[PDB]
């Protein structure tokens, strides 16, 4: 394998000519896509990869300076696309990966035919002019709990992030991938995400964006989907689903996979 391919656990599955890239969010890995991948293998070559810092990656590769902003993750994405010789792709970004792909597409819009965002937000912190869902005190509480007992935090946080039954298979899976991260890496990354502010780059986006989220998402109020739709600088469309949870492609695939497939297969009018 190539050096980038190996470092990110890259897989290229399927036999189609066109490319689709599936990019996961915090606390999980490329297995979050397991219910979607089987539906894509004839139409596409499906590119899966893990973000640096996920529990499936080598913690020795986690450069704290490199990843102190989302730009470091966007470089990694562009490096993968370059090594794999992608001409263009549909990019499906979950949670923070929606903004990572957005940043990458501003540097190389030719590589992105469309961006599909799942559970995305350009900013979590409130202020008197913008509702993202969180106050600084909420973050301080979260980070204090993470740092004081990481194992206990994973078990309490997973059911909140996934939503629904606390004993579900999806809660099981997510609690395990959370706890497979090195605690200092997880803490550092979650701080970086929570304090991010991508609002000012949305107007520069030049690739069509499909904005999908659960109607009940603990980290993404529905008004954020409308905010993305308003401020993205080219055509976009919003679909709020009748689901609960931040990883709905994992916890409610019977509802969510058809929605993603629809946005993969149909385009927004120019």
């Amino acid at each position: 394998m190539g050096i980038v391919e190996e470092a990110h656990n890259v897989k290229v599955l399927g036999t189609g000519s066109r490319f689709i890239v599936l990019a996961h969010g915090f606390g999980t890995d490329q297995s979050v896509w397991k219910h979607l991948v089987p539906h894509l293998l004839e139409e596409f070559r499906v590119i899966l990869y893990d973000n640096m810092g996920a529990g499936t990656t080598n913690p020795d590769y986690f450069d704290f300076e490199r990843y102190s902003t989302l730009e470091g993750y966007a470089y990694d994405l562009l490096a993968i696309l370059q090594e794999l010789r992608v001409d263009s792709c549909i990019f499906v970004g979950h949670s923070v990966s929606a903004m990572i792909g957005t940043v990458a597409s501003i540097s190389r819009p030719d590589l992105f035919a469309k961006i599909i965002m799942i559970s995305a937000s350009p900013r979590y912190l409130n202020d008197s002019n913008y509702f993202g869902g969180f106050e600084q005190e909420d973050l301080d509480q979260l980070f204090n709990a993470m740092a004081s007992n990481y194992k206990a935090w994973c078990s309490g946080f997973a059911p909140m992030a996934i939503g629904g039954d606390m004993e579900s298979v999806a809660v099981q899976e997510f609690s395990r991938t959370l706890f497979n991260m090195r605690p200092d890496i997880a803490l550092s990354v979650l701080q970086t995400i929570f304090k991010s502010d991508m609002r000012q780059i949305l107007c520069l986006v030049s690739v069509p964006c499909h904005i999908i989220q659960s109607m009940k998402d603990l980290a993404v109020p529905v008004v954020v989907a409308e905010y993305l739709h308003q401020h993205v600088g080219t055509e976009s469309i919003v679909e709020v689903m009748s689901t609960e949870g931040h990883l709905p492609q994992l916890s409610s695939p019977d509802v969510v996979i058809p929605v993603i497939l629809k946005h993969i297969r149909y385009d927004i009018v120019a």
